[PDB]
């Protein structure tokens, strides 16, 4: 029921993302208006872009920004659930959401979902779902993928998801603070420099600077050493 703690001003770089999704942090902050104006709303928002790059990060900030409640799920949990399963947990999910307007509803892993009976009983659940929200639902549907080509075309369609938002690799401050929070809980030397790091690491995603500290770890590790130095770091870079 309480909003996430982070908004907009928490995340880096996805500038172009914030503007597209102006519109939908003001309707969450006042649906009546946008019910009142008969405006309408997607209602269904897909985050497109590799892997590490804050995608739902951004999500949070959206119903944080919104000061709204951010309901989360895993696409990947429904699927592996037996079949019929996921089917009925997308169903109470959406009932759960229903008691809490506004609200949004986060789909992670959308691509296990939308990419076998577990599956496909998970999705065709998830279209009806959709499909069954009024224009007066003061719901979004935010999803995130890197790959929105090889997606059933369904999860595409009006009604759905049919607001995507291009999401690129972090920018210098992204990376910076992608770095701080995987550097937690490892002894790094007084010349280990986590700004310079970020700004010799442009194009890296998520996961290279993760690999990073933990090569730069494994490292001073194996030789015994105490502290992880700004050259071990730079070593664990390539
Ligand atoms: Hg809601
Ligand atoms: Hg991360």
């Amino acid at each position: 029921t309480e909003a996430p703690k982070v908004t907009f001003k928490d995340v880096a770089g996805a500038e172009e993302a914030k503007e597209e999704l102006k519109e939908i942090v003001e309707f969450l902050k006042n649906p009546s208006r946008f019910h009142e104006m008969g405006a309408r709303i997607p209602k269904g928002v897909l985050l497109v872009g590799p892997p590490g790059v804050g995608k739902t990060h951004l999500a949070r900030a959206v119903a944080g920004e919104a000061r709204v409640p951010f309901i989360t799920a895993s696409g990947s949990d429904f699927v592996e659930m037996f079949v019929g399963v996921g089917a009925a947990r997308v169903r109470d999910l959406f009932e759960t959401a229903k008691r809490h307007a506004p609200c949004i509803v986060f789909i992670d892993e959308i691509d296990a979902v939308g990419r076998n009976d577990e599956r496909e009983q998970t999705l065709n659940q998830l279209l009806v779902e959709m499909d069954g929200f009024e224009k007066d639902t003061a719901i979004v549907v935010m999803a995130a993928t890197n790959r929105p080509d090889i997606l059933d075309p369904a999860l595409l369609r009006p009604g759905r998801f049919d607001r995507q938002i291009a999401i690129d690799a972090p920018d210098v401050k992204g990376r910076e603070q992608i770095l701080r929070i995987h550097a937690r809980g490892k002894p790094l030397a007084e010349d280990v420099d986590l700004a310079l790091l970020a700004k010799r690491t442009p194009g890296f995603v998520g996961a290279d600077l993760e690999n990073l500290l933990n090569e730069a770890a494994l490292l001073a590790a194996r030789e015994g050493r105490r502290k992880i130095t700004m050259k071990d770091l730079e070593e664990a870079a390539s």
